[PDB]
């Protein structure tokens, strides 16, 4: 059985608690179509102060369709979980030596505490030295959510570019935003002042852009412009920039590369993503 490892990430994947019977709610698209649901063990709570308790949960979306018709196709049973520290993976040093680590889901992965990262996970460059993807199952960006009347051009735009106090932008820590914009010359100062106030989790910088704590949250496309679009207060501005693909995760030289990356042209070839976008993405106007 392959241990897939995910991370709470809608729409690609949503986390709910079980009833009281242990079951998952019964839940339909607005299609009529049974929302498939799979158990996902993970943390149930992640508030400061309170005790982790890893629990089953009901886990669906995007990335849970996409999971099973690969298991399908493939012929493989599987078990989920959710990343244990909530995060997607960047390297840290190892005791505050000079080895490092990765943690999230990348050192699930290589831990072997995972064998398959099945969620909204950036190619690049710097994770596929450690790691095989599969071909992009999607293909992306970074944008900025901002308010409803946020005067900002994209991530050009001076207030970005020159900061002051009176704007406070972030990303989500431990996620590939941070290097990459360190890598940047064009991007290092906006480096320094994200490293400052960046979110444990992008559901919790979205929650303080709309409660205006954050002033502009520098994100994943794919997710922003979902969250955006199901929240009538919330906007995304700018270009694209940065764009990259999110793929299926596995370890070097695995033997299921070939076989994920070949289920994933299938998927391209023949309409299953669009109807994926049709169910998860986009589908009605914003109510949330
Ligand atoms: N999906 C999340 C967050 N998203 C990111 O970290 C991103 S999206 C684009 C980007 C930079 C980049 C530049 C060139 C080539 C590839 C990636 C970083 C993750 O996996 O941590």
């Amino acid at each position: 059985r392959l241990k897939i490892v995910t991370i709470h990430q809608e729409p690609f994947v949503y986390v709910k608690p079980t009833l009281s019977d242990g079951t998952c709610k019964e839940e339909f698209t607005v299609n009529g179509d049974p929302v498939k649901k799979v158990i996902c063990t993970g943390p149930n709570d992640t508030s400061p102060g309170s005790p982790r308790h890893t629990v089953p949960q009901c886990c669906y979306g995007f990335c849970i369709d996409l999971l099973i018709k690969l298991a399908r196709t493939m012929n493989f049973t599987y078990e989920v979980h959710l990343v244990a520290d909530g995060k997607f993976g960047t390297q840290e040093r190892v005791n505050n030596s000079n080895k490092k680590e990765w943690n999230g889901m990348m050192g699930e992965l290589l831990s072997g505490q995972a064998d398959m990262i099945v969620a909204p996970l950036t190619i690049n460059n710097e994770r596929a030295q450690y790691i095989e993807f599969s071909k992009p199952f999607k293909y992306q960006g970074l944008t900025i959510l901002v308010k409803k009347g946020t005067r900002i051009t994209g991530i050009n735009d001076p207030r970005l570019r020159n900061p002051s106090d009176k704007f406070i932008y972030a990303t989500v820590k431990q996620s590939s935003v941070d290097i990459y914009f360190r890598r940047q010359v064009e991007l290092s100062t906006m480096y320094r002042h994200m490293e400052k106030h960046n979110y444990e989790s992008a559901a919790e910088a979205i929650q303080a852009v709309r409660d205006n704590k954050l002033h502009a949250f520098i994100w994943d496309s794919a997710v922003l412009e979902f969250e955006a679009s199901q929240k009538c207060d919330l906007v995304t501005t700018g270009e694209l920039f940065f764009r990259s693909g999110f793929g299926i995760g596995m370890r070097k030289d695995s033997p299921w590369k070939q076989n994920v990356s070949l289920s994933i042209l299938k998927s391209h070839e023949n309409g299953f993503m669009e109807d994926l976008d049709k169910t998860w993405v986009r589908y009605q106007e914003c109510d949330s």
